[PDB]
């Protein structure tokens, strides 16, 4: 793997902790979340990000955060605010947001030269 590859499963793998029962692993499918399919156009999950990294389809940190944020909209569109998948969803969010912050890069940029 490349050094953006290692970077991003690194995320990915920060992020993941934060799901520990492990609902945002794999799609959400209509037998889970009756009607899913009828309002979520773009599903997005942890397990197709990861797969994602291993087919290098990821150019930048940019492309990945963009990921990261549809699998967080989605559940926060679907799920009422009240719910665990919204009120998860939006702590994964924040942390993300976080991580991978234009002030969190600049320091790792600084500490690569
Ligand atoms: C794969 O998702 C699940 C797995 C197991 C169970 Br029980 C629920 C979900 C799930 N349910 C809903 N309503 N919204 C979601 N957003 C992300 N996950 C979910
Ligand atoms: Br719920």
């Amino acid at each position: 793997s490349t050094p953006i590859q290692q970077l991003l499963e690194h995320f990915l793998r920060q992020l993941q902790r934060k799901d520990p029962h492990g609902f945002f692993a794999f799609p959400v499918t209509d037998a889970i979340a009756p009607g899913y399919s009828m309002i979520i156009k773009h599903p997005m999950d942890f397990g197709t990000m990861k797969d994602k990294i291993v087919a290098n389809e990821y150019k930048s940190v940019t492309e990945f955060k963009a990921d990261f944020k549809l699998m967080c909209d989605n559940a926060m569109t679907y799920n009422r605010p009240d719910t665990v998948y919204y009120k998860l969803a939006k702590k994964i969010l924040h942390a993300g947001f976080k991580m991978m912050s234009k002030e969190r890069l600049l320091a790792l940029k600084r500490s690569m030269s």
